[PDB]
RNA sequence: UGAAGAGUUUGAUCAUGGCUCAGAUUGAACGCUGGCGGCAGGCCUAACACAUGCAAGUCGAACGGUCCGGAAGAAGCUUUCUU
């Protein structure tokens, strides 16, 4: 069934009136791997807490990547905030060759070759929307056809 | 078939910006730590000054002598001497 990948997690701490309130944020990735991928980040005083509670915001808000022959359609340049992502479809034999942040979450994705690459800001947490958001500007012939 | 950097300016944040960290190479070394074996390699600093040996000779089917070697003579032997 659907699997889960846990990206990064960080301590997060907050100078609070009163002492030093401790909040531990946590990037997962939801995919059973044949055309839907999900990413959550939620969080929790508890390091477990946060990563269930992420699982669960990951599988709310999935998304339908049209693969194709284990690649994708069109290469796409997403742009999250300072952060900057690149895709580019490549032939069988390839390999997911991209970040952790953006293998992680094509891997589950079902992609099995792709380039891609981060510009600009590469914070891990707006690298990875930059990477479900170009997976949803994605089309194929039949959308560009039927839309058309 | 080809592309994942990070740390440091704030009380905190973003932007700008310089510095810095692990990579490969160099006819080297010093500091402290030594067993062995293959292969490879050695003044990257004063073209600073240099002891000593060595770094080009070979031809007599070009021509007269000396040195080294062999053979044959005048002699009973030796000296000497000739071809």
């Amino acid at each position: 069934e659907l699997q889960e990948k846990l990206i990064a997690v960080n301590r997060v701490s907050k100078t609070v009136k009163g002492g030093r309130i401790f909040s531990f944020t946590a990037l997962t990735v939801v995919g059973d791997g044949n055309g839907r991928v999900g990413f959550g980040y939620g969080k929790a005083r508890e390091v477990p807490a946060a990563i269930q509670k992420a699982m669960e915001k990951a599988r709310r808000n999935m998304i339908n990547v049209a693969l194709n022959n284990g690649t994708l359609q069109h290469p796409v340049k997403g742009v999250h905030t300072g952060s900057r992502v690149f895709m580019q479809p490549a032939s069988e034999g390839t390999g997911i060759i991209a970040g952790g942040a953006m293998r992680a979450v094509l891997e589950v994705a079902g992609v099995h070759n792709v380039l891609a690459k981060a510009y600009g800001s590469t914070n891990p947490i707006n690298v990875v929307r930059a990477t479900i958001d170009g997976l949803e500007n994605m089309n194929s012939p039949e959308m560009v056809a039927a839309k058309r």
